């Protein structure tokens, strides 16, 4: 029997073995988790697993009647391509194809003191044991994961300091202009903008002045960085991610990635796309799946992935939606400026909308990405007004 390993054990890897199986595959299938858990769902970790009940996010996949071989706490170590063998904690295993899915590890500051990051859901658990009435909670870094972080310490009775490098919440990602707009939102929270951290230290954080800032929990959000350290010497191509072209295929026959960790060519941006989005991974499962399932004899094309990319935050009682992908040369315009019900839109030179950002209002969201999809060049008045169509039909 022909042998598909999948290295990783989230939503890629899960997706990935149903895809496989409801297209045809018929081979053996093998998943390497690095973690000790059956694959589960990430978005849960800062919202339901924080602040909820029930929280269980293992994803429904039967890998018993999928004929799934998941073997947990293995990690690939190395990996030799001419070989076709992987290098693991527990030993090596050879493969027919490989799919490349460790998705991303969040980047820590320097220091000796308690240090939280949300990636597993033990952080989730220990986080929220911590996240108690009377407790200091200190958020590096005013990005989605702390805002989230946030909203559950903030209902659980803590109080929060946030720390933040640039000069406006949510800057790094969306810039100053739409980022102050979201200051109210940040109105329960010591929010320190325009203010570097140097390290965690034992009772705190100690900030680039040198001065410290005392907290009982610190819970750092600056970021992730794809899971690639074990590829190293194997000769595949890597650029702070597996590179990968737009069939999901990296530069090593036989051998594919996507989500978290890949580094995607995009034709529509025009660039290379780093994306942790919970829907540019499951979507691009599908994709992989029907690439690795191409019939020789056929002359069909390879299927491609070059969605238009969707993010969301549930954050401070409100849901943002963003769709596409923007650069800082973009131009800004502010949809219903000056009204509750603002959104955020940016256009390239062209005036090819390449973004948008909603509150509470998906339906804005949807028409945006089909505008962005189509290219729409909207004018003026119709980007002004919040409710105005800019898809075509
Ligand atoms: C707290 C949190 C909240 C988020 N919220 C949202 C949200 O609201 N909306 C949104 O769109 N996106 C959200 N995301 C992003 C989204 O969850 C990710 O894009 C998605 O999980 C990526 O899936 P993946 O399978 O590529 O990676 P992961 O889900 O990270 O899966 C990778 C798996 O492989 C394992 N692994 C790592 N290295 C190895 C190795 N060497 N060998 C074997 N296994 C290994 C890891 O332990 C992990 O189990 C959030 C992410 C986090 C962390």
């Amino acid at each position: 029997m022909e042998r598909i390993v999948i290295v990783g054990g989230g939503l890629a890897a899960s997706r990935t073995c149903e895809q496989l199986r409801s297209r045809g595959y018929e081979g053996e299938l093998v998943m390497l988790c690095a973690e000790p858990h059956p694959p589960y769902d990430r978005p849960p970790l800062s919202k339901a697993a924080l602040l909820e009940e029930e929280h269980d996010s293992t994803f429904p996949t039967d890998y018993a009647q999928l004929s799934v071989d998941v073997r947990l706490g293995v990690a690939a170590t190395g990996l030799v391509p001419d070989a076709r063998t992987v290098q693991t904690t527990d030993g090596e295993l050879s493969y027919d194809a490989l799919v490349i899915a460790t998705g991303a590890s969040p980047i820590r500051l320097p220091g000796p003191g308690r240090q939280f990051t949300v990636r597993t859901v033990e952080d989730a658990a220990q986080l929220r044991a911590e996240l108690k009435p009377g407790q200091r909670v200190v958020l590096v870094g005013a990005s989605w994961i702390s805002a989230e972080v946030a909203t559950a310490a903030l209902r659980r009775g803590c109080s929060v300091t946030c720390i933040e490098a640039g000069p406006a919440p949510l800057s790094a990602a969306l810039g100053a202009d739409v980022g102050q707009r979201f200051l109210p939102w940040w109105s329960e929270v010591d929010l320190r903008l325009d203010t570097g951290v140097a390290e965690v230290t034992e009772t705190g954080v100690q900030l680039a002045n040198g001065e410290q800032v005392d907290a009982d929990v610190v819970v750092t959000g600056i970021g992730v960085r794809p899971a690639v350290d074990w590829l190293s010497g194997s000769g595949i191509a890597l650029d702070t991610g597996v590179v990968v072209d737009e069939h999901l295929r990296t530069s090593l026959p036989g051998i594919y990635a996507l989500g978290d960790v890949a580094v995607r060519w995009s034709p529509r941006w025009n660039t290379r796309i780093r994306v942790e989005h919970w829907d540019d991974a499951r979507e691009a499962a599908r994709t992989l799946a029907g690439v690795l399932l191409h019939d020789p004899s056929s002359q069909d094309p390879l299927p491609v992935h070059d969605p238009v990319p969707y993010f969301w935050s549930d954050q401070f009682g409100h849901k943002i939606q963003y769709v596409g992908h923007h650069s800082p040369e973009d131009t800004l315009v502010i949809r219903g400026d000056g009204t509750p019900q603002w959104a955020a839109a940016w256009v390239d030179a062209e005036g090819r909308l390449t973004a948008h950002l909603s509150i509470d209002a998906p339906r804005l969201m949807i028409d945006a990405r089909m505008a962005i999809a189509a290219g729409a060049r909207p004018d003026e008045a119709a980007l002004r007004d919040p409710q105005a169509k800019l898809a075509p039909p």
